[PDB]
């Protein structure tokens, strides 16, 4: 896989985004994790984690998988980075997302993320308390 450049239109919610990529803006939702909503128990915490995250990168990039890449709703699926580090891992090692919607060939970091929400499970942070 590899990254690409986008920017920054809007923060939407834990595990959406709007960018600009390729000089169009999309919503992309982010692979392999599931956020709540914002009206459920840590959805404006998720939210406002991924704000954080994005808008105060440097550099924001995306990464597509292997397979789709985009959903029914036209929605981008990607790996967000954020000044190199990734928002979907990010996410997980929090305890603000759970590993989630693995569909096979687009699940090239599922096991990074793994290991990721075991450690969030194990530390008891969030969704996990
Ligand atoms: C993350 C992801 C979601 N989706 C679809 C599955 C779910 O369909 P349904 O809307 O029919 O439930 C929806 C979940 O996204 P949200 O968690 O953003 O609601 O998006 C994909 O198709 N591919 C993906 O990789
Ligand atoms: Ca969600």
């Amino acid at each position: 896989l590899h990254k690409e450049p986008a920017t920054l239109i809007k923060a939407i919610d834990g595990d959406t985004v709007k960018l600009m990529y390729k000089g169009q803006p999309m919503t992309f939702r982010a692979l392999l994790v599931d956020t709540p909503e914002f009206n459920e128990k840590y959805g404006p915490e998720a939210s406002a984690f991924t704000k954080k995250m994005v808008e105060n990168a440097k550099k924001i990039e995306v990464e597509f998988d292997k397979g789709q890449r985009t959903d029914k709703y036209g929605r981008g699926l990607a790996y967000a980075y954020a000044d190199g580090k990734m928002v979907n891992e990010a996410l997980v090692r929090q305890g603000l997302a759970k590993v989630a919607y693995v569909y096979k060939g687009n699940n090239t970091h599922e096991q990074l993320l793994r290991k990721a929400e075991a450690q969030a499970k194990k530390e008891k942070l969030n969704i996990w308390s």
